[PDB]
């Protein structure tokens, strides 16, 4: 099993995959997330966060009004599964997480919190 998966944000406002799969198998599971782009992150900054889909719109619309230094996301938001932090041009980061958040049969969304970037910047996960 593939437990680990590279993503890159860039200048385009755009993630590099539609789509994960996280496999049974995993116990855990890894996001390698970079920003090949040329913009700074109050501009351009990405981030790569999860949650249900369920979920998704509210972590996006009280991320917004969380501010940059507060990397768009809301304090404690216990709706919030993972996330890496926020980066910009020439950045990276990781993280890593339980399997055992997630479960079968729920639809699980991850995208980027930095304002309007969802708009474009989100995907599916799911565990099969
Ligand atoms: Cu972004």
């Amino acid at each position: 099993a593939e437990c680990s998966v590279d993503i890159q944000g860039n200048d385009q406002m755009q993630f590099n995959t539609n789509a994960i799969t996280v496999d049974k198998s995993c116990k855990q599971f890894t996001v390698n997330l970079s920003h090949p782009g040329n913009l700074p992150k109050n501009v351009m900054g990405h981030n790569w966060v999860l949650s249900t889909a369920a979920d998704m719109q509210g972590v996006v619309t009280d991320g917004m009004a969380s501010g940059l230094d507060k990397d768009y996301l809301k304090p404690d938001d216990s709706r919030v599964i993972a996330h890496t932090k926020l980066i910009g041009s020439g950045e990276k980061d990781s993280v890593t997480f339980d399997v055992s958040k997630l479960k079968e049969g729920e639809q699980y969304m991850f995208f980027c919190t930095f304002p309007g970037h969802s708009a474009l910047m989100k995907g599916t996960l799911t565990l099969k």
